[PDB]
């Protein structure tokens, strides 16, 4: 069984309500179990700045799906979901993104794990240090070190 | 002509030599001028961390290559400079990537400019806030704001 860090993303349509869905969604698959869920942060926009605001989590589970079957079940998720994105870097109502699978590396035709740009992302790296707090990365790098960048981010911690 | 930005990188087979070959493959294009040029930066790989520390820099020119007549040529200095990388997100002798077109948002099979991942990147806007101080981003971010996340950097600032 591995553990395994989803990172949820959202700025249309509901996104508090497209998160609480997504993460629903996630506990209830096969041969997972949702261990925790950082706080919920309303982030400004990466990309155009005239999209809404994002609201972003990261979700830990604990697995004994394969990472391309975990892949497939996000992937379902998001289409059982309605998923639907305006243009690229713009608005979209649910992102759900493998983070880590154990200390996995994975680097194929369909995965990218982990996807090193996203350690750049305060709303993700800020939430991950929430839930996992001295967490050692596939690459060897600490996530103390890592979250330093972000401690002056303005990010709003949501309630709930 | 048309303002545009190139971030350059290398880890392998002499940095600093393989982006002074770069930079002069790139003032010898046909409709294009070379204007300026970053220091270059040492700085930390953004990927595994058991390859060498990157050289970087970012590039001015002025051109009247489209878009993608650019890419080719970028790419055809890649190939005639026999890139060689590893694997992804691994080591490479070089790599060329157009970060801005004038301030145009290109996002097609080929091109994703910008690419607002790489304004996550301290050696790219470190380099570029270099040459350009007063830059206004297509998606209207200043680069006096952008920089600032990168204040603490700790990358090397080469001579000469
Ligand atoms: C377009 C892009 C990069 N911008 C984002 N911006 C923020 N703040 N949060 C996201 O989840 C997010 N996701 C995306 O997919
Ligand atoms: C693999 C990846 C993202 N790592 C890098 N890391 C650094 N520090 N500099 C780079 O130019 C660079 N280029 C790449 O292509």
């Amino acid at each position: 069984m591995i553990t395994a860090y989803i990172a949820l993303g959202s700025n249309l349509n509901t996104p508090v309500e497209q998160l609480h869905a997504a993460l629903k969604a996630i506990s209830q698959l096969s041969n997972t179990h949702l261990v925790t869920t950082s706080s919920f942060y309303k982030s400004k926009p990466l990309g155009p700045q005239d999209q809404p605001d994002y609201v972003n989590a990261v979700a830990k589970i604990e697995t004994e799906l394969s990472p391309l079957k975990l892949l497939d079940e996000l992937q379902r998720i998001e289409n059982e979901q309605g998923r639907v994105r305006l243009r690229r870097w713009g608005e979209r109502t649910l992102d759900l993104d493998i983070l880590l699978y154990g200390n996995e590396i994975i680097q194929n035709e369909r995965l990218t794990i982990p996807h090193y740009d996203m350690h750049n992302r305060e709303f993700v790296i800020v939430p991950l240090f929430e839930i996992a707090s001295d967490l050692v990365l596939p690459n060897s790098q600490i996530i103390t070190e890592l979250v330093k960048q972000f401690a002056d981010h303005k990010m709003i911690k949501l309630n709930p």
